[PDB]
């Protein structure tokens, strides 16, 4: 797992940029915004995006004190391609995150964790190579 | 649900044709091949294909004596478009069904029910209208 | 599927009593509290309790405008016995339903449908015989 | 995980004994019999038993070339208790593994991996401490 600090945490108007290249034979990857980088036990997760290649899903959820929330899955299409570069932008807005892939809006995730400035970590794991974080 | 008879049941080399039109605002539909048309209590299901539109899944399972097997979801893409005509072909081969949508191979489902000639029913329900069965 | 009216719907302090006998060879049964008794298309579900005998689960969920929420399954034990009489009591509290089986507290389910007086229907289906409603 | 070698692998009549104590606040643990101890990439799994405490499940499956088979879950009851010692016995028979907990038969798992002598590793992970392997 990769953990990157987000100086100052999240606020409305704040954008997280994640570019990378999907692996040639991917099973899955995940990109999460979390409160601190603790792994034992695992930090509270404001949003986890998990891309699953076998059935072409974008699964979203949160985790608060070890408790998983409602999994959300609605998608217009599955945006990732094996061996291809991608650009994920997570935009923090007052009521929600808006998530873009390659410039296109893919889904919104309404806040379960309300304390936005505490969301100060990006965690990335799985079948990709990260080329840019901004 | 619609139930249609398949005279003589299934055998390697036999193809079932289903043409229809997806509803304008679909939620899900299912197309199943079953052993007889009993609904209470339900016939044994050799293959059920459920298309789910919100997260663009093609879910496959079987049912024997009321027991569902392992659901399968692997897809190269989701093939159905709201308000668009479709052509589904379920080809029975010796070890599996091979399923085609609009001429394209979408998945294999290996036989769980072994007695193919007893698979003599197609069941259709959900957000579509059927135009042809053959 | 049986439906029964609950005059005046739910409110804090109100209890729903369901007494019955599990069938000799049960697969599952379900007890739901719903907003009206419409079946096609199905009334909004405030809580559905589904007892699954094979792997001894109590699964809880809601349904709003045909959309299911997050299924909940946490249990201290599985409380039902084939061919045995039972007593379910659903206590509506301010924040949640508290569910008792044979006098013992089994789980809490927090309100998703907030308009409690609109929850005026009990729906019962599956492998049981109902002996009392109150 | 812990991995232990099982000299000569499995054969009919061979018993694996695992004793331990469940942690005070357990989420899950797993006990697996596998073909070699490779983690990268993970050995074939003949049987994985996963105990889940929240909803009291004993989930069984296999993994062959990274592909998980059909999850099995049927149970007479959930046998494990937080902060309490347990005795697991996996009996290898010709057609199946028979699993006992505290002297009681819990379930059978019919062989998916047919080459029994190749199953020569026990893998253990999760919210327990192991006191005996024999």
């Amino acid at each position: 797992p990769f953990c990157g600090h987000i100086k100052g945490g999240m606020r409305p108007g704040k954008k997280v940029l994640v570019m990378g290249i999907v692996d040639l034979n991917p099973e899955s990857f995940a990109i999460s915004l979390t409160c601190g980088d603790s792994e034992d036990p695992p930090a509270d997760v404001a949003i986890e995006l998990k891309a699953v290649f076998t059935d072409r899903q974008l699964l979203r959820n949160s985790c608060i004190s070890g408790e998983r929330g409602e999994e959300q899955s609605a998608i217009p299409y599955f945006p990732f391609i094996p061996d291809q570069p991608f650009r994920v932008e997570i935009l923090c807005e007052y009521p929600r995150f808006r998530v873009f892939v390659d410039g296109h809006q893919l889904f919104d995730f309404y806040h379960r964790i309300q304390t936005l400035s505490a969301i100060d970590t990006i965690k990335i794991n799985g079948d990709l190579q990260i080329t840019k974080l901004g």
